[PDB]
């Protein structure tokens, strides 16, 4: 039956599926220590499913509201919510804080049998580190000959709507439909699951240090539903507006939302056109229609800032206000503006798309050894393929980069080399050589403090680098440019000060 069940040490929550679903949660710490699905045990044993790596000690209660039960979870700055209605496989949630978490971090980890749920969806064993050998930190393992990390398993939260765990006989996914808390924007990618050798761990990174590029933000976390099913996959349109009648702590309901909508244009249309809000409070996004139409999620009211993205790349930015109840009319417009274009090296999209290894450092390390060669490579503008470029210049590994490329007499007046980034590590940044013409050492980028490039993410603060070229030093014929990564910082291999490229362009 639909119900609770009380002891001393614990809630039992029956949610009545029909393929059953019952939790027990402990009234001590909160941990999730206990998941029947279909007559099977799917928790692990030795550690709980629980935020973070528990939250240790909680103040916990259940009650039932019609056909739905709340767990709440008190402690002195976060308020773990478990939601579940009567008939549904499905463990609602939601993460209330007044502070960060002491780790810098705030996840929820469901820690779940990897025998009964050995594999990790959508992307595969790319994040099964199970007998791996840790070759970076503690996160990135050789299992065999291929590289393996949780991060690996990483998408970007515009894209990551559900990830899953399963096994012939048992999925769960998480459902991801409010990522207004988080940090980082639409681009932010993090850790998803992981089979980690003990169990395969499910989750859901509400924020982290990974790449962030964001302040964290206070208040209410989610909703979030990990559902549970015995062989389907469930739909992403799972409704949460129940929540607005169980007193959920910083939870504004619908009715206290309000939208932006309009058209935006200008941007390059070979490329996804994304619109992003943001201010202290809260985050959002919406893709655009080819049209440039976009109508975004419901808003919490106040100020926010508004940008227009070609890819991941800004192509303009504006401030627009947020009433409840009332939609704002606002477009945007832009484009990325150079000029006349002697050579291009890969597009204005705020990502290292088409660059050697691009593909294949989202799901590896740059170590493994289906990598291609990083180099030192020459590329020659008219020859080599976009694919012959790295997407990455690492001081230690493939310092420096080469173009070699022909300019007519015509093209020999003052240019500007555009050197675009998506991403830095260790104070990497470009200086440029042209024939014998050296520019100027730019300073050291803002530090993320924060690896990337080796856990599969791109998604910096996208550094442009400008060298303006004095007439007369390009030359008719053939030309040499130099692009070196400097810093004062050092390391080995791919933890060498480095950048991730999104497009190098000449320009007058
Ligand atoms: C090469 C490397 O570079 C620099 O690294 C720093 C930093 O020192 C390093 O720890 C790393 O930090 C990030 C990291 O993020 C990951 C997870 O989000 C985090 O929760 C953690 O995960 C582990 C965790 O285990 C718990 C506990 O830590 C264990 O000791 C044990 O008790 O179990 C606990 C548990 O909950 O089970 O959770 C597990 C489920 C998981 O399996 C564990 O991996 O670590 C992850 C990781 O990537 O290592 O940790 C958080 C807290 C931090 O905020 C992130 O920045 O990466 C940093 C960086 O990239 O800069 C340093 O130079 C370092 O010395 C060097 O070795
Ligand atoms: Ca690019």
């Amino acid at each position: 039956a639909f119900g609770i069940t009380t002891s001393s040490s614990a809630y039992v929550i029956d949610t009545n599926a029909p393929n059953q679903l019952k939790f027990t949660v402990s009234r001590s710490s909160c941990d999730i220590t206990s998941i029947i699905h279909y007559g099977t045990e799917l928790q692990y044993s030795s550690q709980g499913s629980h935020i973070g790596s528990g939250l240790g000690s909680a103040t916990v209660t259940a009650t039932q509201s019609g056909d739905y039960i709340k767990v709440t979870c008190v402690t002195d700055t976060l308020t773990q919510y478990m939601v579940v209605h009567n008939g549904d496989p499905i463990i609602h949630m939601a993460t209330y804080i007044t502070a960060e978490p002491s780790i810098g971090e705030l996840r929820f980890i469901a820690r779940l049998n990897s025998d009964l749920l050995p594999n990790e969806e959508p992307f595969g064993d790319v994040s099964t580190t199970a007998d791996g050998t840790a070759i970076e930190g503690s996160d990135v393992f050789l299992v065999g000959s291929e590289t393996r990390s949780a991060f690996y398993s990483s998408e970007r939260f515009i894209d990551d709507q559900r990830h899953c765990i399963a096994g012939d006989a048992h999925r769960v996914c998480m459902i991801l439909n409010q990522y207004e808390s988080s940090s980082g924007g639409p681009f932010h990618r993090d850790i998803n699951s992981n089979n980690g050798g003990s169990y395969n761990a499910l989750y859901w990174y509400m924020n982290s240090g990974h790449v962030q590029t964001e302040s964290y933000r206070m208040g209410l976390h989610g909703p979030y539903s990990m559902y549970f099913s015995r062989s389907g996959t469930p739909s992403t349109s799972i409704d949460t507006s129940f929540f607005a009648d169980l007193d959920i702590k910083g939870y504004v309901a619908a009715s206290g939302r309000g939208k932006v909508a309009g058209t935006a244009s200008g941007a390059d249309s070979s490329m996804d056109w994304v619109v992003h809000w943001y201010n202290d409070a809260a985050q959002y996004w919406t893709y655009t229609s080819s049209s440039g139409s976009f109508t975004s999620p419901a808003m919490k009211p106040g100020t926010y800032t508004m940008v227009y993205y070609q890819g991941e790349y800004a192509v303009a930015t504006s401030s627009v206000t947020v009433s409840a109840g009332s939609t704002t009319t606002k477009n945007i417009s832009g484009s990325v503006k150079t000029g006349t274009t002697i050579f291009k090296i890969g597009e204005w999209d705020g990502q290292p798309t088409g660059f050697r290894n691009a593909a294949n450092q989202l799901r590896m390390h740059p170590s493994d050894s289906r990598m291609s060669s990083w180099g030192p490579l020459t590329y020659t503008v008219g020859s080599s393929a976009l694919t012959d470029f790295p997407m990455a210049v690492f001081k230690s590994v493939n310092n420096p980069v080469t173009i070699k490329f022909t300019a007519t007499s015509a093209q020999t007046g003052a240019a500007t080399l555009r050197i675009g980034t998506t991403l830095s590590f260790a104070g990497g940044r470009p200086q440029a050589t042209i024939n014998s013409y050296t520019g100027s050492a730019p300073a050291a980028p803002t530090n993320l403090d924060s690896r990337g490039v080796t856990r599969g993410a791109y998604r910096g603060l996208g550094e442009v680098y400008d060298v303006s070229i004095p007439s007369g030093t390009i030359v008719a014929g053939t030309n040499t440019i130099t692009i070196n990564v400097i810093s004062g910082s050092s390391g080995d291999t791919y933890l060498s000060p480095n950048f991730i490229f999104d497009c190098v362009e000449l320009f007058q």
